[PDB]
């Protein structure tokens, strides 16, 4: 019934060295419970490394703090992002932190605005895409669609299915 610990972690870039375990987790419990919170240190010097984890118990408590942002912790800005597999990364443990998404298999009938009404419940749309063919303008199956922000690509990427204009769709980063 509770959803994968992989999807409920946020990684939490840019802290500043004097953020601990317990001032981590006194901010980001403000957006939900907080299973896990960790600072990650040199091993030798106990000195922070300036990133850390959060797990939060449910998914919509990950989508509140990332619609929290900017989270100002200790007195600098991070930078949180949410775990997404390996087909979406450049390489092992690395997050591609991207917002443009390539979208295939929408056929020829399926147009800006459908991709429009389906996206803008992820984020932001800024440019959408579809794509023609070059030399006779014909629809080719696929489009770009590029957001404000990354967290809507992480969270479209992860969803199994994408359903739009009745289409079963294939989703992935793009550059
Ligand atoms: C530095 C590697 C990195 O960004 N790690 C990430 N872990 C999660 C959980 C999301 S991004």
């Amino acid at each position: 019934p509770k959803e994968p610990e992989q999807l409920r972690k946020l990684f939490i870039g840019g802290l500043s060295f004097e953020t601990t375990d317990e001032s981590l987790r006194s901010h980001f419990e403000q957006w939900g419970t907080l299973t896990d919170c960790v600072v990650m240190r040199d091993p030798n010097t106990k000195r922070s490394r300036g990133f850390g984890f959060v797990t939060y118990a449910t998914v919509e408590e990950v989508d509140a703090a990332m619609n929290a942002r900017p989270h100002k912790v200790d007195g600098r800005v991070v930078e949180p992002k949410r775990a997404v597999s390996r087909e979406d990364s450049q390489r092992p443990g690395a997050h591609l932190t991207v917002k443009k998404i390539f979208v295939g298999g929408i056929k020829e009938d399926t147009e800006e605005h459908h991709l429009r009404d389906y996206f803008e419940q992820y984020g932001k749309i800024e440019v959408i895409e579809i794509m023609t063919d070059r030399g006779s303008g014909k629809k080719r199956g696929f489009a770009f669609v590029t957001f404000d922000d990354h967290d809507s690509v992480d969270k479209i990427v992860i969803q199994k299915y994408h359903t739009v204009n009745g289409h079963n769709c294939e989703v992935r980063k793009a550059l």
